């Protein structure tokens, strides 16, 4: 397997197959391994980036996850003042981690490359949580808060979906 983004070392986590062949995916179990400190001696810090809309996040998210659905906010939070460490790892996810999560992952790498001298990166190691929140919640409810799951297409949030999308950079 290839080295991480800055070609400094191998990827630390075991991966699983995912739709986007060029990205690295991890399972809910591996996400829990990170959250339970199984890699504390090597991983200084990791950030779980929930790329879903605010109402989805509010309806139930992974503990400690940060809601950064808008590209400009994800960039500001992660690259304005890079989180320095050991390793730093980013884990992106959305509802199914089919579109929004992967898109933000690619976006951050694009920006990371743009503000660095090749091949250096602030976040050389990034993963996608396979199955997204939809598959994580049924496996580890006590690692979520609140302990619920609100889909993007929830019937009671149709207006909220439209409101949020009109704030995005492109549709
Ligand atoms: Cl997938
Ligand atoms: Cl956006």
């Amino acid at each position: 397997m290839e080295l991480i983004g800055d070609y400094s070392k191998a990827f630390l986590l075991q991966t699983v197959d995912g739709k986007h062949q060029d990205l690295k995916y991890i399972s809910p179990e591996t996400m829990v391994a990170l959250l339970t400190g199984k890699f504390s001696n090597i991983v200084d810090k990791f950030v779980i980036v929930d790329c879903r809309y605010p109402y989805e996040y509010e309806g139930g998210h992974i503990k400690t996850a940060v809601n950064l659905p808008l590209e400009r906010d994800a960039e500001s939070f992660l690259l304005k003042s890079p989180i320095a460490p050991k390793r730093v790892i980013l884990i992106f996810h959305s509802e199914f981690s089919s579109e929004r999560g992967p898109r933000m992952c690619r976006f951050i790498r694009e920006r990371d490359r743009a503000v660095n001298d090749y091949p250096s990166l602030y976040y050389p190691e990034m993963y996608i949580l396979k199955g997204g929140y939809k598959e994580f919640f049924p496996q580890h409810p006590n690692f979520c808060e609140p302990q619920d799951y609100r889909p993007m297409n929830h019937e009671a949030f149709k207006d909220e979906l439209k409101t949020f999308r009109l704030k995005t950079r492109s549709w």
